[PDB]
């Protein structure tokens, strides 16, 4: 059994990828290889790829895209890339076309999850709550269907990159251009003030099992990308203090989620919790995985230790 | 300028798309090669592509993917693929990972218009009508809201493989099973009976124009039917502008860029949205060609625009 590793990524999420890589690649119970893509898209293989996790960025790479990689030494694909041009169905479809076993979202999933607006579209669809919004497109002169504050975004971001909170009508122009230098669509979400974090990790096919509820806590205006890497920050409270039907509620969401949305191995899936009233704010098919991380401490909290969850992740692969 | 055409592909519109390719490369007002996917899934480049064109269909391939194809000769990729690893969201992966500028919706429109399921749950909260349908996942028993007859259908296998017509309950786990072996996930639709169908074309990133409306209908079967495309589709004035203005709702909202051919169904004065094809077929007696033709777009001018788009 050979896992292939595949971590970078030209995304603003590249520093947090080979994060992940790190402590995915100390647990794996399997013989892995490490492949990284690095900042301008080409790749780094066999040592390069190691010398570049061990510096925490791969500004430039050797292979332009396809890499000459032998596939065929390798069972299943474990696509650890974060945010656009890795978790969005792009790789997916690479690998479909490979076809080549891998862990996680297929790509309609895939595409799905990661966009916000698309996404609020089908939950709401299937009764699922979640907060008010609308998209708008680079070019595309913002009408708002509500009053601020407001929460813009890159339609197809992560870790908090391009996301602003806008108080004013007149602050609005400057918070989509920001977000615009990410993606050709953006979102407008009404703030929710004050709001309660809620996290909860989903595992297997379709039809998943969900782990104990997380919540995050800080004192910075929202969870920004300093807050969630910087160690310590943020607080993550494992079991989340819940009372029991929330708890459900959180859990049972998830599941529903889930399975409307197709997802495969794994999401971590997010809450607001905001005057008693619960939202699911975004679903992430490649949750950040340092051993550190919330979906792997919240199975962990499930009795799932790491290297099982690794383990687990990759037999769904191949089922 | 240079552009490359790919067709052919591994699903059942194979042939139909070589006859696409063979139109466009006719009329494409730009320097083109063309690259076949043969029926086995490897390629064929250069010469052998040209080969396996004349011939109209490549059983075999030689190289296999991915393929050893000068991608820095080309400023924007064609892929005129139908149905699976065509329109489905995996070529255009692919082309996005190759940094190439291509003709036509990106990853998540695709996967999104491909999925007869999930395109309309986005589609319903929009507000755009589609059938009542219910989706069913492979070892869970679906439970119908509706009554038969109904249209079973795989969700993202495409090339009508798998589609059944049920008209009793007692024959829908056979319907299912069948679906369930090209996908793990199916639609159980609401059958229209009587109906009409309705195409119309669509033009753009993501703000798009609309072609005039055209009707798919069958002559009487003699000793099946022929299948006309008649345009423009006769029917009262305000109709032909719902129609219209649903297609363009429905393609902005999905966020298809390049083109989309939007099929409906009429039935009872009542309009539902069946299906926006991202890749449709495209010689020069095709819906979506002949649609624009009829707005004032020649062949060589829609082409032309498509490349254009591909590269905004
Ligand atoms: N509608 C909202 N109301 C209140 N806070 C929000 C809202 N949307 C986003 N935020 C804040 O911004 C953070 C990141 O937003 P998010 O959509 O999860 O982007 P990302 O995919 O990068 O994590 C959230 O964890 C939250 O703290
Ligand atoms: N809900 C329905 N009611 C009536 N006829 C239908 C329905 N769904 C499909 N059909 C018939 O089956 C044909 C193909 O449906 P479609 O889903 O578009 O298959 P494909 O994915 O191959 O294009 C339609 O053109 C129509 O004649
Ligand atoms: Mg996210
Ligand atoms: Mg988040
Ligand atoms: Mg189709
Ligand atoms: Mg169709």
């Amino acid at each position: 059994m050979r896992v292939l590793l595949i971590a970078g990524g030209v995304s603003p999420e590249h520093e947090v990828s080979l994060l992940s890589a790190e402590g995915v690649l100390r647990h794996i119970p399997f013989p892995t290889d490490l492949a990284v893509i690095a900042q301008d898209g080409r790749w780094l293989l066999g040592e390069k790829a190691l010398t570049a996790l061990e510096a925490k960025a791969a500004p430039e790479g050797e292979h332009p895209f396809p890499p000459p990689l032998s596939w065929e030494r390798y069972d299943v694909v474990f696509p650890l890339l974060h945010g656009r041009f890795g978790e969005d169905g792009t790789v997916q479809g690479f690998l479909e076309l490979l076809g080549k076993p891998y862990v996680g979202a297929g790509v309609a999933a895939s595409a799905l999850c990661m966009d916000k607006d698309l996404s609020k579209r089908v939950l709401a669809q299937a009764g699922v709550p979640v907060v008010p919004w609308v998209a708008v497109r680079k070019g595309e002169p913002p009408v708002v269907p509500f009053d601020p504050p407001f929460f813009v975004k890159p339609a197809n971001t992560g870790s908090s990159v391009g996301i602003s909170r806008v108080e004013r009508f007149q602050d609005l122009e400057a918070a989509l251009a920001l977000a615009f230098r990410y993606d050709e669509k953006a979102v407008v979400e009404k703030a929710l003030s004050p709001v309660r974090e809620l996290e909860v990790g989903v595992l297997g096919n379709v039809f998943g099992e969900a782990s104990p509820v997380g919540e995050v806590r800080y004192e910075a205006p929202f969870y920004d990308y300093e807050t969630k890497y910087t160690p310590g920050r943020a607080e993550l409270l494992i079991p989340a203090p819940l009372d029991p039907g929330t708890q459900e509620t959180v859990q049972e969401l998830a599941l529903k989620a889930y399975k409307v949305l197709g997802v495969r191995g794994m999401a971590r899936v997010d809450f607001f919790l905001a005057e008693g009233e619960l939202y699911l704010n975004e679903l992430n098919t490649i949750p950040g995985f340092t051993p550190t991380s919330m979906y792997p401490r919240l199975f962990e909290a499930g009795g799932v230790a790491y290297p099982e969850l690794l383990r687990r992740l990759v037999e769904l692969a191949l089922t």
